[PDB]
């Protein structure tokens, strides 16, 4: 039940080139965006290490966020030692979120997204366990790692990161390649 949660009338990019440019306005410190008002960083919503969500805001500019959403649980006193695991189903990146009082995180204008990935890390999975990969990368504003994770569901219908966000969606609906 995976696809590219995309604003419908952004249909046309590779969605590794699009989360790059997610990236772009994330590095610009100087970065504003009018419609961003609250502006929340993040830091998880239903606990306070482990729990459900994983919200994030670009350290640089504090608008351009991600929010991240499973099955989470932080290894502090666990293993691998302060580490994340756990599952991983949907990515959201947007320019500014908000809520974060009574309501989880969201952004203020909702760009592309993601969902359906059903990724799950073993315990041990430290950092090397996919789900602690892709979000501190989206952190850091990398996409390298979430294109490979991507990978598994494109993989199985036979494309990628670089799939269009109609193709993603489509192959991801039924699959529309032939």
């Amino acid at each position: 039940a995976f696809s590219v949660n995309y604003d419908s009338s952004f249909g046309g990019y590779s969605i590794h080139d699009y989360l790059g440019q997610w990236a772009s306005t994330f590095g610009d410190v100087n970065h504003t965006n009018g419609n961003v008002t609250d502006a929340n960083s993040g830091g998880f919503y239903g606990g306070s290490l482990s729990g459900s969500q994983y919200a994030i805001s670009s350290t640089a500019n504090q608008v351009t966020a991600f929010v991240a959403g499973g099955n989470l649980t932080y290894t502090l006193f666990n293993e691998p030692a302060h580490t994340l695991y756990g599952q991983l189903d949907s990515l959201s990146f947007g320019d500014g979120l908000s809520g974060g009082d009574t309501s989880p995180y969201s952004i203020q204008v909702p760009d592309v997204s993601f969902g359906g990935l059903n990724l799950s890390s073993l315990q041990a999975q430290g950092h090397d366990g996919v789900v602690h990969q892709v979000v501190y990368g989206l952190m850091s504003g990398d996409t390298g790692a979430l294109e490979t994770a991507l990978n598994g569901i494109l993989d199985d219908y036979g494309l990628s990161v670089n799939s269009t966000f109609d193709q993603v969606a489509a192959a991801t609906a039924v699959g529309v390649q032939h």
